[PDB]
Parts: structure tokens; C-alpha cells; sequence
């Protein structure tokens, strides 16, 4: 009963109306094949170009994207997860992500904890406030960003206040294959949940990002996967750790 | 500098005898071998039988067991890590693991925090304090107890009192590919840090344990595994999670 999907493409730094086109697109074919979500990668409307973003994309280019994305998943009739610098000024900012329903409503807002190295921590403010979990679908979804998912204390957050769909716009580089083939096959098993990763691929800001879009369900196997090109992944969605962990002496011993 | 042992093999249920006749065959072969420390399987000594070990192991019998234990660490000259019910009583003590040096002195002990299932609850008091860091050989050693391994919250208590090495005795049966396939190769890249896992094989006390021993290294592969049968595997040991991870926020999160 829930059919969702990733696209997997390539951003033009700093050109927010070919990047949000691509989307677009995406969108349409999305909703053309029964999906009803749409995951996107991280910072894509921008590019991937942190010091590009806090150096050149002002507070009202942002909202305009914003604006377009609303549209985007009204217009096509689509959920939508995007994720965009926050609203305020590019000094006070996080990375964030955001998941508008078919309506265009926007439900949920995450800024992203765990910023990845230094440019970064220099161009964007880390966030505050842990995951957000809601009812979308039938079921609960959560927020996280990239880096994020890699803590298990930030999906374990998220599959405390009752997550059973992560949704992550990432922009992994670098062929690090650890994440997708060790790390997400574990947060899934280790909460009993599924998690959707949503990367750029190809060459794009000096980077050359991995592909390997996923969805990985709650035996910790890939549901749907794609490799190194542009494409749009759809997928079909069908003891015990979460109760019997400690957590009253875990959280005295992080 | 550093080579390591572990026993994988079947044990009687109630026959310490013959349990600990085994340990002390595979503490002379490895000390043969030129290995350092052996690590041995969770309650090797009684046989993974926890409602047989609450009903019919009296303190007495798990005193001498231990002594014994101590003993065979001196007298073939190697470390040992074991895996006992603790000392008190049998309504008041846990599941342990102890590390012994060459000389036979204890050096640490450890009562398992994370008790898997009814038949462990009823049998065993649950640990109430953080696993043990230590210096011996050359790095950090710590210890952990089968089902503590698969809660990222105990690795992470380790990694972050500074250990390097987590030695782990287990009993692990079913068939649960997902430990050592998915959740080791996940704790030793989210962590920076190296795993050794030694397991029963073979049936026992009802279930038949799946063997599957291994070490795994920081970036999530084996260093060296073992199959189903019992065996004895010898093996050479050679942005960052642990400082970025934003523990104050996590902590107020599980």
C-alpha cells in the first residue's frame, strides 16, 4: 500500500532553476508510475557547494526554491522530500530537509545535526532539535541528513518517538562505500526499520558522488538500488531491541 | 604485535569438567601458536543453559570453575577472556566475562548489561555499569556479552572510555546471519574500532549454535572467520564519528 521514490541525479552548482527542473521531472514521472512520495538529494536546488551556498545564495534565492518545490508537489500531485539551506541568513542557516504532502502542505522541517567537515561547520549552523516522526501513508516517517544517519544515536532518536520510514537526502563522494554497505543495512535491523537514501551521482562541484541510491528494509536488505547513473527508483514498500535497550544507562554512558 | 585467539567449539550442559579440559587444550594450542590472549565462548564452562545454571549451579561449583579458569591463563602462559555466571548467588549474580593476564591475575570483569529473552531474565541479574577499558598489549581491550554487541549504545560506551579491541564471548544460535553479517562489520566502522566474536557451534542444550566466530576490523571486513565446526582462528592484528558525534543532544535523544 505505499510506493515511493528516489531520484538519483546530477546538480548544476548554483543553478536552482535547471536543478529544480530536474526535479520537476522526476515528480511527474514519480506520480506517472503510482508513487506517492518523492525523495530528493541533499542541497540539490544549490548543488552541493557549501562554501558556493554561504558565500552567494541569499535568504530570498532560497525561499524562491522553496516556493518552487511547494509547487512542485502540489502541481504534480506528489509527496515530496527536498533539502535546501534553511530560511534565515546565510550566517544563521542549517542544511535542511523538508517533506511537503501532496498537497503541498509542508509537514515537517529538520535541520540537520551532525555536519559533515569543515566547510560545512563554516557555512551552515548545526540543528538543535532531534528528528521529527509523523503519519504519512499509513505509516511513520522520519528526517534525517546524510552524515546523520551514520550516528546510530540519530536514527535510534528518530526510531524512538516511533520512526518506521527514514527518509535521507545525502550527497555521498568519494566511493565510500562503507555507508550504504555496512552502516544503513545496520541502522535498519538494529531499530526494525526502513531507510531511503537519496544521492547525487557524477561528477558535480569538484566531487565526484557515488550513486548507489537505496532503500533497505528492516532485515537490512536492499528493496531497491541503483548504481552510478541518473535514474529514478521506485519501490514498493511491504526480544527486540527498541524495547529491551537500556536506555535509562546508555544515555549516562555516551 | 599483537595476535589473538579464539575458541569456537561445543560444550556440555553441567559438565564444567569437560568445558574447561576444552578451554585449556585450545589455551595450548594457541599458546603454541604464538598467540597472546584467547577469547572463549559465553558460559563455555556451564554450557548455554541459563535455566539449568539458575536451578543446578550452585556459587561453589562457578567458584571453582573460575579458579580453574584463572589457572589454565597462568599455566599456559597466555591471557584468557571467559565467561562465567558471576560469584554471588544464584538469585542475585549475572552472566560475566573476565579477562585474565599470563600471570593469572584478573585484570577486568564484566556483567552483561543487555540479557537476551525470558529464559536470561529469569535466571540472571542484569549488569549495571559500563563496560571496562583497559591497556594490555599494546591498546585498549574491552568486553562485552553476545546481545550487549548488538546495541550500538554499548559499542559507543566502549569507544568512547577509549577501547580499541572489544573482545566479545557469545552464544549465538538460529541461524541470526544479521549479527555477524550486518551489526559487527557496523559497530567496528561506526566506532573506528576492532571486534573479535567467539561463539559456540553445534548443538547444544537444545539449540544449535551457528559457529561463525570472527574478527573484524575497523573498516567492517574480517581479519579472519571461522564456519560451523569447532576450530581454533589465530589472527595478526595491524570528520570522525567519535569526536563529531554530538553526544549532549544524543544522550537527551535515546
Amino acid at each position: 500500500h505505499m510506493r515511493i521514490a528516489l531520484m538519483q541525479h546530477t546538480a548544476r552548482p548554483l543553478d536552482p532553476q535547471h536543478n529544480l527542473d530536474l526535479i520537476d521531472d522526476a515528480a511527474a514521472r514519480a506520480s506517472e508510475q503510482g508513487a506517492q512520495l518523492l525523495l530528493t538529494p541533499q542541497l540539490f536546488g544549490f548543488g552541493y557547494v557549501p562554501s558556493q551556498i554561504c558565500a552567494q545564495v541569499s535568504a530570498e534565492q532560497v525561499d524562491a526554491a522553496r516556493s518552487r518545490l511547494r509547487g512542485i508537489a502540489r502541481d504534480r500531485g506528489i509527496a515530496l522530500v527536498w533539502s535546501l539551506p534553511g530560511p534565515e541568513g546565510p550566517e544563521q542557516r542549517g542544511i535542511t530537509a523538508e517533506l511537503a504532502d501532496e498537497h503541498g502542505e509542508v509537514l515537517a522541517s529538520y535541520q540537520k545535526v551532525q555536519l559533515y567537515g569543515p566547510e560545512e561547520k563554516a557555512a551552515f549552523v548545526p540543528g538543535e532539535q532531534p528528528p521529527p516522526v509523523l503519519s504519512w501513508g499509513g505509516r511513520q516517517l522520519s528526517l534525517l541528513v546524510c552524515y546523520d544517519v551514520e550516528f546510530p544515536e540519530m536514527v535510534r532518536a528518530a526510531a524512538a518517538r516511533g520512526a518506521q520510514l527514514v527518509l535521507v537526502p545525502t550527497a555521498l563522494a568519494g566511493d565510500e562505500t562503507s555507508v550504504p554497505g555496512i552502516l544503513l543495512p545496520a541502522r535498519a535491523v538494529e531499530n526494525g526499520i526502513t531507510l531511503a537514501y537519496a544521492n547525487h551521482c557524477g561528477p558535480e562541484g569538484g566531487l565526484v558522488f557515488d550513486g548507489g541510491s537505496v532503500v533497505v528494509g528492516p532485515a537490512g536488505q536492499p528493496l531497491g538500488e541503483l548504481g552510478v547513473e541518473p535514474g529514478l527508483l521506485v519501490v514498493d514498500l511491504p526480544a527486540d531491541y527498541l524495547q529491551d535497550r537500556r536506555a535509562e544507562l546508555h544515555r549516562n554512558w555516551l
